[PDB]
């Protein structure tokens, strides 16, 4: 059963949805998927970016000028060239649909492109990104179809079939049941070992745990939306079979408890109280004892392991001692709880209802305020309502996320003022217009160890603030047979090495 697909050399990994739209210039494919047939011109790594696709490149200083150098013998899966050309095809295609890709700054600080001859092309920029190369690394949207199969030369609106540079071709399809990924042998680089990697659509929990311990199914990760078909209990079980191994990646974001300097209404507006709270939230416990050794506690808000992230700056210890002065010292003081100018002390915390370990440490710290004179409110809502509430504005308290290790720290640095990101928290904040353009100009520095210290120089003040109490590092968890070798995590939530694994 299980046996049997070692000596195809394959894996049928189970996931709880459809692959969707593989046009890669859209964003309705599965993101695992996409990085199997498609390739960026650079890949990012854990140990920093690399050549790929485009064997090198230079950079202008007034930082505005890629030019990259592009391995010639690389073969689209229809056998269409890949040359410079394309190349530029592709880019335009995807840039004209700006609209839709414009929550990523490069699509926007972009200005035009053009093929210096066969196999070199030049990108140029609005303004300068250092970011860019990460960015352009994602497996969406700057990724490569074949020319043959563009509509009338466009990409958005659809694409005629899914040709691309990749070490895996897309095979037969079924919508809602099974995708099939089939090794490459015209691949140029690290060509699969295994010969077949299947997606196999089904619920998680029970449903999976089956398939997989009978081998109808037997490969698990994380899929793009942090959903893990296995729980806790069941992961054990596999182990427990003996033909399964159990990996897990490092931190892949930050849990976090997001505060409002913004609104003037509640006291969370206030400095102290924010730095109060600050020491209330008992990372450990809350680690171990809810979330049960599965996510590491977060003690900063970018852990070391991403992008230009070179420091440690270890935020506020859980200390009830040091959060009761502080209290005092705002303002807020018969029996134990608060109260300043007659109205006692309440929050509002906001969270998402459909993940249960968020509302298990929501009203953990229900707990922990109520000890200590604070009340919470401790509301529930769908992951849309909290997006909208976010960007709206309208919370005290609310759990949420950093964007990940594609994205970071740009991405999460970014929405420390973007409308739809955390602007509304930063906002309330002493040298906002200083911070917000530290931050501008942060994502503009070359130099790699300047950046660095801008990064770490913008996060002391936030931090400073208390706008963010991290809790813990989400993980991507990946399952596979235990006579499987070289699965590797990537700086990415979404891919794995599926090319460079073996039996």
């Amino acid at each position: 059963g299980l046996e049997e697909k070692k000596e195809n050399k394959q894996l049928t990994y189970t996931t709880v949805k459809d692959i969707g739209d593989m046009n890669p210039h859209v964003y309705g494919g599965s993101m695992s998927a996409e990085s199997m047939i498609y390739e960026p011109l650079v890949r990012n790594t854990k140990d920093g970016i690399k050549p790929l696709l485009a064997k090198k490149w230079d950079v202008s200083e007034d930082g505005k000028t890629y030019t990259f150098h592009l391995r010639d013998d690389v073969k689209f899966h229809d056998g269409t060239p890949f040359d410079a050309d394309a190349v530029k095809k592709n880019i335009d295609a995807v840039q004209e649909n700006k609209k839709l890709h414009s929550w990523l700054k490069i699509s926007t600080l972009i200005d035009n492109v053009k093929v210096k001859d066969k196999y070199t092309v030049e990108l140029n920029l609005k303004e300068a990104y250092q970011p860019a190369l990460a960015e352009l690394a994602m497996p969406r949207p700057y990724v490569f179809v074949s020319p043959k199969d563009f509509k009338n030369g466009t990409t958005k609106d659809g694409v005629k079939k899914f040709d691309g540079t990749g070490p895996f071709k897309l095979g037969e399809h079924k919508k809602d049941e099974s995708a099939d990924f089939n090794k490459n042998d015209q691949y140029w680089g690290e060509k699969s070992k295994l010969n077949k990697v299947q997606a196999k659509v089904m619920p998680a929990g029970e449903t999976a745990f089956l398939s997989m311990k009978k081998g109808e199914t037997n490969f698990a990760f994380t899929d793009d939306r942090g959903t893990d078909s296995l729980d806790k209990d069941s992961l054990k079980q596999l182990k427990d079979t003996g033909d399964y191994q159990v990996k897990r990646s490092q931190p892949m974001n930050t849990k976090m408890l997001v505060v409002n300097s913004g609104k003037k209404d509640n006291a969370v507006s206030d400095k102290t109280v924010r730095q109060a709270i600050g020491h209330m939230v008992n990372r450990d416990k809350i680690a171990k004892e809810i979330l049960d050794g599965q996510e590491k506690p977060a003690t900063q808000l970018f852990a070391k392991n991403v992008t230009d992230i070179n420091f440690d700056m270890p935020t506020r210890k859980y200390d009830l001692k040091k959060a009761e002065s502080l209290l005092d010292e705002a303002g807020w003081k018969d029996s134990d709880v608060r109260q300043k100018d007659g109205k006692n002390l309440e929050m509002a915390m906001y969270y998402d209802k459909g993940s249960s370990s968020q509302k298990e440490q929501a009203e953990y710290l229900q707990a922990e305020f109520k000890k200590m004179g604070i009340k919470l409110n401790i509301n529930g809502e769908t992951s849309d309502k909290i997006a909208e509430r976010r960007t709206s504005g309208d919370y005290d308290l609310m759990f949420n996320q950093t964007w990940g290790l594609l994205y970071d720290p740009q991405s999460t640095i970014a929405a420390f003022k973007a409308k739809n990101g955390y602007e509304s928290a930063t906002s309330g904040i002493e040298n906002k217009d200083k911070i917000y353009n530290s931050i501008d100009d942060a994502f503009k520095i070359q130099n790699g160890k300047e950046r660095s210290d801008a990064y770490k120089n913008i996060l002391k003040q936030i931090d400073d603030e208390g706008i963010f109490i991290p809790i813990s590092h989400g993980s991507m968890t990946v399952v596979a047979p235990k006579d499987l070798e070289k699965v590797s995590f990537t700086q990415s939530q979404y891919e794995l090495p599926f090319n460079e694994m073996q039996y």
